[PDB]
């Protein structure tokens, strides 16, 4: 049914682009129609909500898009306009089960998964990011994702994977999924954790076939192909494979640990 995440980054990093890929992937039954014109930069925080549907299952996937932080001399306390969304789904969501009079089944805003946007830089992370991930990761599920990817070669993004990888063990940034007999199946996704993602919201013929893709003077980059990018990986990880797990942490364990603290300081 429902099932909400949030792009988060920095600014220019094609996190609204990426709203409009989940959307119009070629995996679903149907897709809205192609944009065609270049999205501004975000300044206000909103939701998008489409339902969509595969193998005959619908879905009411919510997206939320927020402006990009890390443009000032000084970005502290950047990370309040987001973790205070957070927070506020939370509160709606226990002030629902509160009331005196409330409805059978509660309308669920909490943000189920948060999909964080790293630049390609090639390097290591940032400090701003390392900040901002560590108190991100304390309240919400987290995936990062390089973004631009196709801004790196293939050597590139591994190289610069590894590098991310070694710096969220030495920061204990314990991003999704957790580390707490199917540890095969998550080592494999922690493997190319960061993903390297391609956001596009063009329709493109090649080879015959219509496709997903940013079309440039030397090729069309194609978002839904593992050759070129790993969007598929971040869609089937979202959308197919853990949704349902996603959703029960955020609630047995995200949500519940707002809700005790809550309700102890309140005796
Ligand atoms: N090379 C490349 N450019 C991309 C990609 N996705 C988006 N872009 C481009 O990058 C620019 C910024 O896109 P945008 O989605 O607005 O970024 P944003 O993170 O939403 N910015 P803001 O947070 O400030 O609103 C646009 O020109 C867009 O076409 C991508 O995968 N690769
Ligand atoms: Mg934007």
């Amino acid at each position: 049914f429902e099932f909400n995440i949030m792009v988060v980054g920095q600014s220019g990093l094609g996190k609204s682009t990426m709203v409009n890929t989940l959307f119009k992937s070629k995996v679903w039954k149907s897709n809205p129609p192609g944009l065609g014109v270049p999205t501004p930069q975000t300044l206000q925080l909103h939701s998008l909500t489409h339902v969509i549907e595969e193998k005959g299952v619908k879905l009411k996937l919510t997206v939320t898009d927020t402006p990009g932080f890390g443009d000032q001399i000084n970005n502290d306390n950047c990370w309040d306009p987001i973790l205070g969304y957070i927070n506020e789904q939370y509160e709606q969501y226990l002030q629902e089960e509160i009331l005196i009079t409330r409805q059978r089944h509660i309308p669920d805003t909490r943000v189920h998964c948060c999909v964080y946007f790293v630049p390609p830089t090639g390097h290591c992370l940032r400090p701003l990011d390392i900040e901002f991930l560590q108190r991100l990761c304390r309240t919400v599920n987290v995936v990062p994702v390089i973004a631009r990817a196709d801004s790196l070669t293939m050597e590139e993004r591994e190289a610069f994977r590894r590098r991310i990888q070694q710096n969220l063990r030495t920061h204990c940034i314990d991003v999704y999924p957790q580390m707490c007999n199917d540890k095969i199946l998550n080592s494999k996704l922690r493997d190319r954790i960061p993903f390297a993602v391609v956001g596009a919201d063009q329709e493109h013929l090649v080879n015959g076939r219509c496709v997903l893709g940013r079309k440039t003077k030397w090729g069309i980059i194609e978002v839904e192909n593992m050759a070129h990018c790993e969007f598929p990986l971040l869609r089937d990880l979202l959308i197919r494979s853990h949704l349902q797990d996603l959703k029960d942490i955020t609630h047995n364990i995200h949500y519940e640990n707002y809700r005790v603290i809550r309700l102890n300081e309140s005796h």
